């Protein structure tokens, strides 16, 4: 895999994002995860943690797995970084994402989301809370 440039528009919920790639607007959906929506348990939480990281980030990447890049409502899928750190594994170690949506072709990433939500769970932080 490997990652390419994007720029911010607009911070949306825990796992989605909208960024400029390529040149042009879109959503992006975080491969790998599920945070719970806004109107949910930690949805706020798991927001405000995406906000911050994309938003205070000075390189967003974004980094499309090998097999689908975008999902049926047109949404990007992605691995997305902030300065070098994934976003999708950082919800997850933090327990603001449970891995999810783990389909076959994209799922390079899988083992190390799994290792984090692993260590959540021990932690018992947030949604393993
Ligand atoms: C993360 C992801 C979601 N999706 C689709 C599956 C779900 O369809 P349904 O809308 O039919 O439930 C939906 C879940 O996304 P959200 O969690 O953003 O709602 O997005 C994919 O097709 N591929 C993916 O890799
Ligand atoms: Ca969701």
């Amino acid at each position: 895999l490997h990652k390419e440039p994007a720029t911010l528009i607009k911070a949306i919920d825990g796992d989605t994002v909208k960024l400029m790639y390529k040149g042009q607007p879109m959503t992006f959906r975080l491969l790998l995860v599920d945070t719970p929506e806004f109107n949910e348990k930690y949805g706020p939480e798991a927001s405000a943690f995406t906000k911050k990281m994309v938003e205070n980030a000075k390189k967003i990447e974004v980094e499309f797995d090998k097999g689908q890049r975008t999902d049926k409502y047109g949404r990007g899928l992605a691995h997305i970084y902030a300065d070098g750190k994934m976003v999708n594994e950082a919800l997850v170690r933090q327990g603001l994402a449970k891995v999810a949506y783990v389909y076959k072709g994209n799922n390079t990433h899988e083992q190390l989301l799994r290792k984090a939500e692993a260590q959540a769970k021990k932690e018992k932080l947030n949604i393993w809370s």
